[PDB]
């Protein structure tokens, strides 16, 4: 029931951050967030958060990428696909002000139970094969090539990669502007709405 055509897929660490995710998931404050199942526990953490290194934080860039995606939807949804934990990617949009109601999170799974971000092509397959997804546009933004890649092989895999538009680059490169920009120029009722 529904219908969705046009995905933004993107990794978190280190694509709207600033940090890869190798030095990040071990860290205190990562690990301290994993198990902070609500907002009230989860906002505690922001004075920390902000007086932390930049790295880490939500780039300036993702986060307007991310507010501006938001008011497309329904006709785009955006899609995060991490090894990290859920807890720490909804405290980090919260502490920026993000809204992730309508964001799906697909992120490392709690104790010994493997979580979807874990196998980025598997996730991408299952996504794309839930009954409301259609073919259309497809945005994918990663830090690490061969996770990229993965999620690449994905859409593959399942026949949904016609009209792919792929952004590898080093944290705090990605031209979110840009893709913007891509989304509006490939995705006509997206436009059509955004000009109110
Ligand atoms: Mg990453």
């Amino acid at each position: 029931e529904g219908r969705v055509k046009n995905i933004v897929y993107l990794n978190f660490d280190g694509t709207i951050t600033g940090a890869h995710g190798k030095e990040v998931i071990s860290s205190p404050l990562c690990e301290a967030l994993s198990t902070k199942a609500t907002f009230d526990e989860r906002m505690r953490y922001k004075n920390e958060y902000d007086a932390s290194d930049n790295k880490i934080k939500i780039t300036e860039n993702a986060k307007n990428f991310l507010q501006d995606v938001n008011k497309l939807h329904p006709q785009v949804k955006i899609v995060i696909i991490s090894r990290n934990h859920e807890n720490y990617i909804k405290a980090l949009l919260e502490f920026e002000n993000i809204d992730h109601r309508n964001i799906i999170i697909y992120p490392r799974g709690v104790g010994n139970t493997i979580g979807p971000g874990e196998d980025k092509y598997k996730a991408v397959v299952s996504h794309e094969e839930k009954p409301e997804c259609l073919p259309g546009f497809r945005l994918i933004c990663d830090d690490d090539e061969v996770d990229g890649e993965e999620m690449c092989n994905g859409l593959i895999h399942t026949g949904r990669s016609q009209l792919v538009k792929f952004h590898n680059e080093k944290p705090g490169q990605f031209k979110w502007g840009e893709y913007f920009k891509e989304i509006l120029t490939n995705c006509d009722i997206a436009v059509k709405e955004y000009l109110n």
